[PDB]
């Protein structure tokens, strides 16, 4: 699946909930948030086996088309063929990524204040989106 | 507040589920699905007291910007304040729109295999979409 979502308005405090599953055979998958495509609050990129990355979670922004220093994570609680849960919610200071066993942080270098985008690419299935 | 989803490739036989709540001082919304914002399989429009309609279901066609004849239902299940889930599946000759107390059909006028885009308008605060 790898949908695109806008006219949005979500705020500060709300939670914006991605269900799906992982493929059986994913390189991995990303979660965009901010402006637009060009412009994005949050790249959330787990992958298993992509780009020379084995199973790294790789967090980046990107304003005016352009990608940021990236920001690799320690943990990679996810597995392909995974039912998993994604939680995004964000501050004035950072965007917080919660999945079932941990939560992943990464500040709002943007000081972006709402978001209006969000796009889910690569080898993940999305069967809902909630809001909260 | 109406979000737009683009991206989709929704096949006949696909259910697509849109939950959230009709404002308490709602006057109409609308959930659109088609190739895009001027070509519609389905404007599924509940009108409590819009256009000097007065609780009634609106269904349309639209075709390179141009509606298509109207088609005023007999039913109207909705109330103002209201928490639904409205279920959509289509196939080359009808769409189907399921809604708890009643089901509405609309003929598949544009021949269209597979939504690409979901727009949800009016007094509707939408809660989640599922694809089932």
């Amino acid at each position: 699946q790898g949908l695109v979502v806008t006219q949005l308005d979500v705020q500060p405090g709300e939670c914006v909930k991605v269900k799906g599953k992982i493929l059986s055979d994913a390189k991995g998958f990303s979660v965009n948030v901010g402006k637009d495509s060009s412009t994005l609050m949050l790249h959330f990129n787990p992958r298993f086996d992509c780009h020379g990355d084995v199973n790294t979670v790789v967090c980046n922004s990107k304003e005016d088309g352009t990608w940021g220093e990236e920001d690799r994570k320690a943990d990679f609680p996810f597995q392909q063929g995974d039912k998993v849960e994604i939680c995004i919610s964000f501050d004035a200071a950072e965007v917080k990524v919660k999945v079932p066993e941990v939560e992943f942080e990464f500040p709002n270098r943007l000081g972006m204040e709402k978001i209006q985008y969000l796009a889910v690419e690569g080898d993940f299935k999305v069967k809902a989106i909630k809001f909260s």
